[PDB]
């Protein structure tokens, strides 16, 4: 942190206070700051409806809240409650657009099967009453320093009720309500019970027209959700840490600021709605109080009493020092060798702990979630890190591509992309940080597939050596539930190629668009056919008998079940059956 430290020192004109100093700790953090990847943020091809980021119109009627995250560290220190923290934490994210909770997806990369990890997702999603629908379970000692755990939330959202997160006028007040505060974070156990009573009373507050904007509180506490409401809005606030519900009634207002407790939401809005929203708090069980004050000039003073603890520009907290990026110029894509993952059953994991509310039941790739009787969406979480680590480049760009190809195999077509990009150190490495970064702005130009939202975990490194470069693709799509395949007996055919080239992916696809309008059920796996598939099967009461085509570790060819044979401009064989 030195060269910002003396970047920090040149802005306020003196060292900084003890609290400034904590304050820009948390705030230019890479966690909070994004300095290395910001740049190649800004490079990607974006969406948000109407202005709002993570939010995509699905039907002009309504939208779909998504976002991913990270919670790799804390998952190490503590399986299950880092574990169970990140869900709760995602889940609060994603409120925070006004969406009501419906899907999560973990995203796992472990050396074996953390069972913790696996329990502090379930438990804790079981008890907010948000079905995990999905997600990856990705085996090899290559992550034995440093599990991944990225988790991915959803929800429905009317868009004529998506909530701002940012300030708008002076005169405004922010709300902060939830848990109360105690010395978190300066790993706590989230609680669930709490989290639905937040979920319930912030969605009753969004249904009375009471919210103008909002964030809910994750890193750096009251901190970080006041900094960038105001920021945002180009305006300032007047914070007073002695209206913060505290669990412990003696902490420092450097704790009060910094606090990291779960559970806990800002609400902006007009003074007037304030009460009413600390009634329906505390109708929830839960702690409230109006905390800040949205003033006009773009300061950041933070009181507590009467007494002033800090006050800085607001846009200096906001936005951290941005290192320069590398231009990186892709070359041939290379003859991939087999890096080897674990075959497991995410069928069988799961299950010491709780089918689910999907159009087809969990196990066959993509889930398709039910709005109307006729309306839907999909989602899919996939990642290359076996690629990858050969070539970042390609392999990153694969993933893709390969997400788009599980979108298309369920019908569904592609309407956006959140990306969670784990990465080594980008000090050390930064063309490897760019390789990647420039693999998601070229795979979504070719695909046309834009990004709403995404996070970035960045120095994930053991003794000096990185993770394997390991971005997690959440692909979002829209389709009519009535027209999803479900598996019947039939037999099975390998559509495509054995191996890769980028000029022919465009035409699988739109070999897997005809199939699949013709009622075909299709598998888009990246080794054609898993063990969580041939044991969903047999939940049908079916039995798969094939023989899998030699395919190499990037191919173009997916499976295809059907009573005839398909008709398609790409190459097609007949390989087995399924009966019975
Ligand atoms: N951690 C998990 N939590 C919940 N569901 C999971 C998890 N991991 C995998 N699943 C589900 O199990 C099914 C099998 O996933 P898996 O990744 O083994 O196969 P795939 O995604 O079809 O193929 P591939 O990843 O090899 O391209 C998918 O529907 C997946 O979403
Ligand atoms: N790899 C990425 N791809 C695309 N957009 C990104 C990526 N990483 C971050 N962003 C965007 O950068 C902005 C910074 O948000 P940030 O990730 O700091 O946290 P947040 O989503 O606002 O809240 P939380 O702390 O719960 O994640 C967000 O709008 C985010 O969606
Ligand atoms: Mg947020
Ligand atoms: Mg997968």
């Amino acid at each position: 942190k030195l060269r910002y430290l003396n970047i920090l020192k040149e802005k306020l004109g003196r060292e900084p206070t003890f609290v400034e100093l904590q304050a820009f700790s948390v705030m230019w953090s890479e966690h909070c700051g994004y300095s290395h990847t910001k740049k190649y943020i800004r490079r990607l091809p974006k969406t948000g409806f109407e202005g709002n980021a993570g939010v995509v119109n699905l039907d002009d009627y309504y939208s779909v809240a998504f976002k991913i995250e990270s919670h790799n560290h804390p998952s190490a220190i503590e399986p299950y409650n880092g574990a169970a923290t990140g869900v709760g934490g995602i889940i609060r994210d994603v409120l925070a657009m006004g969406a009501r909770p419906t899907a999560i997806f973990d995203s796992l990369h472990m050396s074996r099967i953390i069972d913790g990890i696996i329990e502090g997702i379930a438990d804790y999603g079981n008890s907010i009453g948000v079905p995990t629908v999905g997600g990856e379970l990705r085996i090899s000692s290559l992550y034995a320093h440093n599990p991944l755990v990225n988790v991915l939330a959803a929800g429905v959202v009317r868009n004529d009720m998506l909530v701002d997160s940012k300030a708008s006028r002076p005169g405004q007040v922010i709300v902060i309500f939830g848990g109360a505060t105690g010395r978190d974070g300066i790993i706590q156990v989230g609680d669930p019970f709490a989290e639905k009573m937040l979920i319930e009373a912030f969605l009753e507050m969004v249904e009375e027209g009471l919210v103008e904007g909002a964030q809910d509180l994750g890193a750096g506490g009251v901190l970080s959700a006041t900094s960038e409401l105001v920021a945002k809005g180009n305006l300032g606030a007047i914070v007073h840490l002695d209206r913060v519900p505290l669990r412990e009634p003696d902490m420092e207002p450097w704790e009060i600021l910094i606090s990291e407790s779960q559970e806990r939401m800002a609400v902006v809005t007009s003074p007037q709605k304030a009460s009413r929203i600390l009634e329906i708090a505390r109708k929830h069980l839960l702690f409230g109080d109006v905390v800040a004050e949205v003033i006009e000039e773009p300061v950041y003073r933070v009181m507590y009493r009467n007494d002033l603890v800090m006050e800085v520009p607001v846009q200096l907290l906001a936005n951290a020092p941005e290192e320069d990026i590398v231009e990186y110029t892709p070359g041939k894509i290379p003859e991939f060798k087999r890096v080897e993952f674990e075959e497991v059953n995410a069928r069988e994991v799961f299950e010491q702990y709780d089918g689910t509310d999907t159009v087809v039941p969990p196990g066959f790739g993509a889930a398709v979630m039910r709005i109307k009787r006729d309306g839907g969406y999909s989602l899919v979480t996939h990642s290359r890190a076996d690629l990858a680590l050969q070539d970042t480049y390609w392999g990153t760009l694969i993933a893709v591509l390969e997400s788009v190809r599980k979108t298309l195999s369920v019908g569904a077509e592609p309407l956006a992309i959140t990306n969670c990009v784990n990465y080594g150190d980008p000090d050390v490495d930064p063309v490897g940080l760019s390789a990647m970064m420039t693999a998601l702005k070229n795979a979504c130009e070719f695909s046309g597939v834009p990004v709403a939202s995404g996070n970035a975990s960045l120095y994930n490194t053991y003794q000096g050596k990185p993770i394997p470069p390991t971005l997690v693709v959440g692909m979002l799509g829209k389709v009519n539930p009535q027209k999803v395949a479900k598996p019947k007996p039939s037999k099975v055919f390998a559509v495509g190629w054995n191996d890769f080239e980028l000029e022919r992916e465009k035409e699988l696809w739109r070999a897997i668009r005809k199939l699949s309008e013709e009622g075909a059920f299709i598998l888009s796996s990246s080794q054609l056919l898993t063990r969580t598939h041939v044991e969903t099967f047999r939940e049908y009461g079916l039995k798969i008998e094939v023989k899998l085509p030699e395919v190499r570790p990037a191919h173009q060819m997916v499976l295809v079940f059907s009573e005839r044979t398909p008709v398609v401009d790409v190459p097609v064989k007949e390989i087995g059956t399924l009966s019975r």
